C-alpha cells in the first residue's frame, strides 16, 4: 500500500542515516589520531629546536590539543548514541 | 496502529538527526580551533628557526622555513558548520 | 490528510539529511587538505632544522606521517557520498 511504501522509505532513511553515522565516527576518530600525531611532532621538534639553541634568545612554542581531542571524543560518543531503531 | 507508529518513528528520526547535527557541529568547530592552534604554533616555530639561522649566519648556507596558511580551510569548515546549522528538521505533526 | 503530511515530512527528512551529507563531505575534504599541508610544513621545517644542526657541527628531529589517516578520511567521505536517500 502507499502506507507500505511509507514504511519502506522510513526504514531506508533509518538505514542510510545509521551508515552515515558510522562514516562520521570514522572521520572524527581519524582526525583525532592525526591531531595527536601533529601535537606530538610539533612539540618534539620545538624541544629539539630549544635544545639546539640552548647549546650555542629563541623561545619555542608548544602545542596543547587535549581539550580539542576530548571534545572530538565526546562528539563521537554522541554520534554513537544517535543510532535509530524504528519500531 | 501502523499509522500512529509511523508518525512516532518519523519524529524519532527527526530527533536523532538533530542530535547528530549537534555532534557534527561540535566536532567541526573543535577541529577548526585545533587547526588554528596548529597553524599558529608551526608558524611561530618557523619564525624562531629562521631567527636562529639568520642570527647565526651573521655572527653556513641559508635554510628556508615553511609557513602554514590554513585560512581558506577554516573558512570552509565554518561554511560546513553553518550548513549543518541550517539543516535542522521541523516536522509538521 | 495525515498520510499526505507524513509523506511530506518524509521527503523533508530526506532532503535535509542529504543537504547535511553535502556539508559533512565539505568539512572532511577540507580537513584532509589541511592535514596534507600541516604534514608537509612540519616535515619541511623538520628537514630545515636537521640541516642546520648538521651543518653547525660539520639533536633528533621528528617527522610526521598522516597518510593512513588521510586515506581513512577519504573512505569516510566516499561512504558519506554513498549514503544518499532516494525515496520512492
Ligand atoms: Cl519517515
Amino acid at each position: 500500500i502507499t502506507q507500505q511504501v511509507l514504511a519502506e522509505n522510513q526504514k531506508l532513511i533509518a538505514n542510510k542515516f545509521n551508515q552515515a553515522l558510522g562514516a562520521m565516527q570514522t572521520g572524527f576518530t581519524t582526525s583525532n589520531l592525526a591531531f595527536s600525531k601533529v601535537q606530538d611532532a610539533v612539540n618534539a621538534n620545538a624541544n629539539a629546536l630549544s635544545k639546539l639553541a640552548s647549546e650555542l634568545q629563541i623561545n619555542v612554542t608548544f602545542l596543547d590539543l587535549e581539550y580539542e581531542m576530548k571534545k572530538l571524543e565526546e562528539a563521537i560518543k554522541k554520534l554513537e548514541e544517535s543510532y535509530i531503531d524504528l519500531k
